[PDB]
C-alpha cells in the first residue's frame, strides 16, 4: 500500500491518528514554504557551504564490505561524487550540517508537530542527507521519531512495521541489530523466505513533502535523482 498524504493536519489529528499508534504519513503543505525549497541549488550550496569539511560515506550501501567514511570539502564532494561522472557512490549522510553552518539553518524550520514529543526542542537533532541519484540506505530502524523532509529530488522509500521484524532478519550482533540482513530491492528469498510475504508501505517522496517515520519503523531509502533531505530526530 502507499503512505497516506495529508495536507497540514491539526496537531491533535496527527497525534491521535499517526504519532500515538505509530503509523507513517506524508505531510503536505508544511515544508513547501521553507526558503530552502526555492534557494537550495548546487550553486547556492557551494556558495554557502563549499569550503566546509563534511563526512562522506563511500560505497553502495553501508552494509557493504567495500564501504568507508572519509572527509572532504563540500566543493570536493560535489565535484567528485555529483557533477563529474562519479567513480563510486558517495553520500553526505547523517550529518549535522545546520549546527556547522547556521546560515543554512535559516532556510529550514522545525515542524510544529515535534512539540507533541516528550523531549526538549534543544535535544532535536537535524541531519542533512545530500547525494547523487542512486544512494541507498539499507533497511534499518532508528530509536527516535523522524520527520524526513525532501528538499531536492525524489526518494523511493519502503517502510516495514516493527511488528514485521522477524521477517526482516536483523543482524545478530548487537552493533548491527537495528539493520536488516535483507537487500530490500533484490532479496535473497532462498535465505530469507519470510521477507517475501511481509507487508509494507511505500512511497516516492518529492520536494516539499515530509515523511513521518515512527520510532522503530523499519525504512529503506533510495535516491531517484540528485537529492537533499533534512531529517528531524525527536522524541
Ligand atoms: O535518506 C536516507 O538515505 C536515509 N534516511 C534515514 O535513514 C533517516 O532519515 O533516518
Ligand atoms: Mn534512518
Amino acid at each position: 500500500s502507499t503512505v497516506p498524504r495529508l495536507h497540514r493536519p491539526s496537531l491533535q489529528h496527527f497525534r491521535e491518528q499517526f504519532l500515538v499508534p505509530g503509523r507513517p504519513v506524508i505531510l503536505k503543505g508544511v515544508a513547501d514554504h521553507w526558503p530552502a525549497m526555492q534557494k537550495w541549488s548546487l550553486e547556492y550550496i557551494q556558495e554557502i557551504a563549499g569550503a566546509r569539511t563534511v563526512p562522506v560515506e563511500v560505497g553502495s550501501r553501508y552494509t557493504d564490505e567495500e564501504w568507508s567514511q572519509t572527509l572532504m570539502t563540500v566543493n570536493e564532494f560535489i565535484s567528485k561524487y555529483i557533477v563529474n561522472e562519479p567513480r563510486d557512490v558517495g553520500y553526505l549522510a547523517q550529518h549535522q550540517l545546520f549546527d556547522q553552518i547556521p546560515e543554512l539553518k535559516q532556510d529550514i524550520s522545525i515542524p510544529d508537530y515535534c512539540s507533541l514529543g516528550d523531549g526538549e526542542e534543544e535535544e532535536i537533532t537535524i541531519n542533512a542527507w545530500f547525494g547523487p541519484q542512486g544512494t541507498i540506505s539499507p533497511l534499518h530502524q532508528d530509536p527516535q521519531q523522524n520527520f524526513l523532509v525532501q528538499v531536492m529530488g525524489r526518494k523511493y522509500i519502503r517502510l516495514y512495521s516493527p511488528q514485521e521484524s522477524g521477517a526482516l532478519y536483523p543482524h545478530d550482533t548487537h552493533l548491527l541489530h537495528n539493520t536488516s540482513q535483507v537487500d530490500v530491492e533484490n532479496p535473497d528469498l532462498e535465505k530469507f523466505p519470510k521477507f517475501a510475504k511481509a507487508p509494507f508501505l511505500s512511497c516516492i517522496l518529492s520536494p516539499g513533502e515530509i515523511l513521518f517515520i515512527p520510532v522503530k519503523y523499519w525504512h529503506y531509502v533510495r535516491a531517484l535523482d540528485l537529492s537533499f533531505s533534512v531529517s528531524f530526530c525527536w522524541s
